[PDB]
């Protein structure tokens, strides 16, 4: 594997593949492409404000970075075509840059001689988009640019997919309460796409955000297509996210009868999690479900016949997320 | 004019009523000294500007004196202090006026909702919680335009003076309200939605929600998923509800695409947000998400200084 | 067969006490709790013990009963007594020894309440006056000896100042100092502006949104710990907008004319196997310290020295887990103290 | 009228646009920024800090307006190219991109045709650095690229250069518990210039950070070039800093002999206040002191003849310092 982009999803994808040792044996990590000096990719990966410090030996030279006596070659090369990883003997792209995040864009990866490219993100409707235990199953031999889907995508996916199977969704809308992000600003001031809310300080604002988690689920879930739509409200923490999702249904239901009908699909799910602890946004912070279903915000709202049911899964936009893609990842193997 | 609880509610209210009726005395558990300085000196709305001072016994605001008493039980007024939040309680008190909600077997107002049910007669009176003065005229107009069957409310609020700064022993034992709130989204009931009979007695039962507690100090907002008895579209809902905003001191609007910390000192208990209109539509089902900020701390204070001058 | 603790307040220091006392395992096996008192239920003890925003999920099986929380098939009796004096854990769980963690016990006077319900000894988890005897571990925890009933573990800032000004001035003698710590926020501060317990004008701001200058004894009380820097130093703490993770900057005048390079040097060598104080020179910053073991980590990145002619300042700075590195530096302590 | 453009409207630029606004015989006519004038105009009204301006505001495809009255919007990222003096009439640029922090890149507002250029930051040792109310007074007419100095310039210089005259400072140390800038990281990651401490989430940690303003000082105050050096702390707040300054001086003191020599050099002082109230950073957000001295946190330690004195004075880094170089600016104009 090339990992191009050493952000966040590009090192928690190295740290979560490291750490998997013998249950990842069937992938490598050999090289990394960023804009930045091997010193301080390396220092990144070691020393984490939201995941902690890495219990490895980590150093870098003036071409790599060093962890565990193994070398991991740096390039810098902003054109991904110019990356000659395929020195390193790369044979899948791990795109976490958010720059090449189209089909005609991730192309440059198959031009320097990857057979495959999974992006970290959503990254158009005319390639496959997948939730690791939602449709992982629709990948075939022939595939060579996936989409990983978004962190909302692998929270909403699994939570939507159960539901819909149990009750039948009709419609259905989303909030999610959502970490801040590297695209978001640390003070307010001139943001790149020049959005009047993302160009707001990220620490000190609820902030109003667009999502096409909701919209585009029809990728991941086809019988959800445009029926759910949902936006984000990103507010003042550096990671843990919540997905309200509010929902007309088939059936009638009671709220006890909802929480036991998708619990049942959580049972040895490591994609899709359970948590009836009272839990708040940190516990989730370094867990390894892209979707935590919690039953205690469950909520059936009924007057006659009209009857709105809100269920809600916590995520690790992060390490959660990353789990997913590294799960994701293998398959392709 | 006595302010029981001169915490965040109770020195807004002598802020406004300040800038604006006449305060005469405060009570509290705390030295003038501090109150003097807490009153000054705000984290979050900035330096008052005034001469503040403080005697053995009061506090001075521009050569004018304001007794303070610290005699936890009011049997020795604005009620603001959250521990006389019932008619029984209340009682110990010409006139009351509890910050809270307050239980069913009292008048709950909220200014230009409901203030017209109140009478010569109601001697203890809730002006509801801040999540009830940013819901209310939002469930009203929609309602009123276009038939609310259901709804669900899910406000994303700032922490409030409840929470903890750190995990730990919080009063009532909730899980989640002894988390550190600077640092977490915190799921946390609020009644606004499921007592919103009591301001709009239609939409009794019909309502149900809850808040996030979020990591700023103040600022707010309230999300409205709703079924309604017309098919609409986000700009019809918009200029409908927009309508009932015009010369509205209590229900504002807002489409310049604001966040949270822009609501922070504004007078409004409510400022409907049209850019967050959604409606979601499959055949003949539907729903409709409407969204309103407010200042939970100032906002509020301003529609309670309404219902207070009203009581005159 | 071993010393058995009672744990006062289940705080941030007690819960952490607890983890720590925990982890270590057989480390720890002379020592083990059998009790908890706070002021609340234990369905919430358990609940804050199991789940943790600043250092994570306990990796361990967590419940509460009617009266006790269960950690790993172990059953610890919660009772929520406010009274000291009427903690029965002497006679119904055997304790020995009390933890005394809640900060309304900061005396040998209020301490004393552990004794008359029937304690052998108490450790104080903060300072607690100049009238018993205050340990920083692997400074002073020498001066302990079996006659001592009431100890104070000292506060976090005593455990990161005190090996940073003894390996200071043995090195090269400290004059005078001044420290300003830049310190996490803690439990006693305020979430918004309003009344706070004591009046303090500056203790009552919120604590997230401002840096809130605020009293520590730390430098003026540091010569019950290293008698030599009695009266020699001064300093005071700015509360910082964390929920954790610290730092101690010390500037002294000293005796032999310095270099950064030889500061650096000597100090790093009083760090060389040193549990309770460690060294680092990656630049690190707060969150980094957050949940490791040390009392002190020496910074060697932002050592300072001014010179002009013969005047000399020297600026030193020691991270600190004034939560979890302190917790390591009592649990040390409490080992120590209790096996006398 | 003194007729102003602002190059990069940004924390400062926007802060002294409004600063200038509500004064007195100065006027912004022109701005320049890498954005649309949609955006420039949103982040002038609403501002998470200093909250939203009393004031009508809009924009067009080329401008900002504000109560009636257009401010054309360049973007033009070579100072060079802005055609501000021809079309707007351009006396003075208040250069506040971070991109132009040289008497040389400067020089480029001059190639435009502006008279003078006064930079928002440190700029070098070879134009004069002013902190208005302490060496304002160096300013000539052929003065015409003038470095306004760091917020932590214009919060240390006075509080140094009183201390100085009424002691005599041997030798000094800094220490700036300073609110996080945009130049820092809102979440870890890759930052311009590859510092391991400035990539990391500003929000959620102390980070230690390099300032010039105690090194470089010498520029504002001659005679204590070399006395002393310091460095910040960067905390998570948005806005409002301090800074702690532990010197040897030539003479023995008190705490309370220290806070009346220096709070006698307060009185009437507009860029050097005093507030003994006992107040905390956000207290600072929108005072219009560079500096603001707070007796409160005075200490003096003493064995024998060895004496350690801490001073300290709050500042708003934003509109404190924006106060000083509108100050600076208007200096300008009796050139
Ligand atoms: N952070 C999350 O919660 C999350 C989770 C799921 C999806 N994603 C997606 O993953 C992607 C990465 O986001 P992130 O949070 O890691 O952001 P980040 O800014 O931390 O990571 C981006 C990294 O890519 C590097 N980069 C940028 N342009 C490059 C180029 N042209 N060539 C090489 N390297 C380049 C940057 O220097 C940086 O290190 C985005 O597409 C994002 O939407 C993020
Ligand atoms: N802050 C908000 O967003 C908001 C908005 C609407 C309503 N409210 C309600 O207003 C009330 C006050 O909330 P707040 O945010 O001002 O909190 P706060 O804690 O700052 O104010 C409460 C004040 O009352 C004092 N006090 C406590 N017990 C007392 C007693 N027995 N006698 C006298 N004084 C006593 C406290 O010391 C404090 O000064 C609560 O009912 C709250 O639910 C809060
Ligand atoms: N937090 C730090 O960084 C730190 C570091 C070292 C020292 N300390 C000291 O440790 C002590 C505890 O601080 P903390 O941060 O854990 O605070 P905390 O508020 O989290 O813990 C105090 C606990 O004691 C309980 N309590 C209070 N009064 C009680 C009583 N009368 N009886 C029983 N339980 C009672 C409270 O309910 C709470 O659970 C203080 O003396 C503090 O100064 C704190
Ligand atoms: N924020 C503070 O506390 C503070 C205080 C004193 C000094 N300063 C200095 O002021 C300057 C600006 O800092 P800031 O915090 O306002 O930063 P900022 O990023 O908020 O402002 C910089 C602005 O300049 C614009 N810009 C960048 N390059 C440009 C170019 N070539 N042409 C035109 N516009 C361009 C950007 O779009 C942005 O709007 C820096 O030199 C900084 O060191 C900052």
């Amino acid at each position: 594997i090339g990992i191009n982009g050493f952000g966040r999803i590009g090192r928690l994808a190295f740290r979560r593949i490291l750490e998997l040792g013998e249950k990842s044996s069937d992938i490598e990590v050999v090289a990394i492409n960023d804009l930045t000096s091997p010193a301080l990719l390396a220092h990144l990966l070691k020393y984490d404000s939201t995941h902690g410090t890495l219990n490895a030996d980590v150093s870098a030279t003036d071409d790599s970075i060093v962890v565990n006596g193994k070398n991991y070659r740096v390039y810098a090369e902003p054109q991904a075509q110019n990356i000659p990883w395929v020195n390193d003997g790369v044979d899948f792209v791990l795109e976490c840059t958010g720059f090449y995040t189209s089909k005609a864009k991730s192309q440059a990866h198959l031009d320097a001689g990857a057979k495959r490219v999974l992006i970290s993100a959503p990254a158009g409707s005319d390639l496959k988009t997948i939730v690791y235990n939602v449709n992982d199953d629709i990948l075939t031999a022939d595939d060579r640019i996936v989409s990983a889907g978004s962190c909302t995508t692998n929270c909403l996916a699994p939570l939507a997919f159960f539901e819909n199977k149990e009750f039948g969704i009709k419609v259905g809308t989303m909030t999610t309460i959502h970490a801040y992000t590297s695209t978001q600003m640390l003070l307010d001031g001139p943001v790149r796409g020049g959005n009047f809310r993302a160009a707001r300080a990220a620490g000190v604002n609820t902030i109003p955000h667009s999502t096409g988690a909701a919209k585009a689920l029809g990728l991941v879930i086809p019988e959800l297509n445009g029926k759910l739509q949902g936006h984000a409200q990103r507010v003042g923490v550096v990671d843990g996210s919540l997905t309200e999702l509010v929902a007309i249904l088939d059936k009638k239901v009671t709220a006890d009868e909802v929480n036991a009908a998708i619990k049942k699909h959580t049972e040895g799910n490591e994609s899709f999690g359970y948590n009836d602890d009272e839990i708040v946004s940190s516990d989730v912070i370094g867990t390894t479900f892209g979707s935590i279903f919690d039953p205690t915000q469950t909520e059936v709202t009924s007057d006659g016949d009209n009857q709105l049911v809100k269920t809600v899964a916590w995520y690790d936009n992060e390490y959660g997320f990353t789990c997913q893609m590294v799960r994701t990842l293998l398959k392709f193997a």
